[PDB]
């Protein structure tokens, strides 16, 4: 009886296994836009993907993961709030049933359709697994879908799904230019949190982009078709993969605009 997200397994459950699910620093949150403070001090992002190496596609059972070669300088965030630079490793989506539901963080409690995070460690820890286990480890931007007209550089991910439906499953995946995710403006919130998914812990300072992106009906329709069971097992759509918004409790979001 692991976690997942149903009514016995899901986000209300995840206290039991992981008690940090009810921590000082959890995320999502709900990003109230008048009261954030705009902070003059805050750096444009840096966002430097020029050699991406991706690798492979997963469905871990919870979403799909696009991997990337982190053995080398590659894909880098920087600036923004951060020090340092941070290391691409990942990116994955949570999406909804419906399009008026599906992304973690909200914005004056607005959910979009779904929401990607690029993940990102800390180079100064070393790799993946000992910068979870630090305050400033992890550095994850997101940015919110709605559906409109289609995401051209998404296409390539949508197409690749029909090979890895079930949990466990994946498929090589090179040459992917996550580029081809991003909205036009790097305009930005920031604020101190979490994982969104079970350990939860609070490594992650978040970048969540103002701009969304869009993505088409269609290419969501086929998020939708996975399945969370597992093959020859009977079928549960992979959708509503989103914890809902937790106590903003003492912290800051920041805006890099206006
Ligand atoms: C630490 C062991 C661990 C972390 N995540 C997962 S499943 C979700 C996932 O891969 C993931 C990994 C990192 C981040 Cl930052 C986020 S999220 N949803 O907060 O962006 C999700 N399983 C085990
Ligand atoms: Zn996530």
């Amino acid at each position: 009886h692991h976690w997942g997200y149903g009514k016995h397994n899901g986000p209300e459950h995840w206290h039991k296994d992981f008690p940090i699910a009810k921590g000082e620093r959890q995320s999502p949150v709900d990003i109230d836009t008048h009261t954030a403070k705009y902070d003059p001090s805050l750096k444009p992002l840096s966002v430097s993907y020029d050699q991406a190496t991706s690798l492979r596609i997963l469905n871990n059972g919870h979403a799909f993961n696009v991997e990337f070669d982190d053995s080398q300088d590659k894909a880098v965030l920087k600036g923004g709030p951060l020090d340092g630079t941070y290391r691409l490793i990942q990116f994955h989506f949570h999406w909804g049933s419906l399009d008026g539901q599906g992304s973690e963080h909200t914005v004056d409690k607005k959910k979009y359709a779904a929401e990607l995070h690029l993940v990102h460690w800390n180079t100064k820890y070393g790799d993946f697994g000992k910068a979870v286990q630090q305050p400033d480890g992890l550095a994850v931007l997101g940015i919110f879908l709605k559906v409109g007209s289609a995401k051209p550089g998404l296409q390539k991910v949508v197409d690749v799904l029909d090979s890895i439906k079930t949990k466990g499953k994946s498929a090589d995946f090179t040459n992917f230019d996550p580029r081809g995710l991003l909205p036009e403006s790097l305009d930005y919130w920031t604020y101190p949190g979490s994982l969104t998914t079970p350990p939860l812990l609070e490594c992650v300072t978040w970048i969540v982009l103002k701009e969304p992106i869009s993505v088409s009906s269609e290419q969501v329709l086929k998020f939708r078709k996975l399945n969370f069971n597992g093959e020859g097992e009977p079928e549960e759509l992979m959708v509503d993969n989103w914890r809902p918004a937790q106590p903003l409790k003492n912290r800051q979001i920041k805006a890099s605009f206006k």
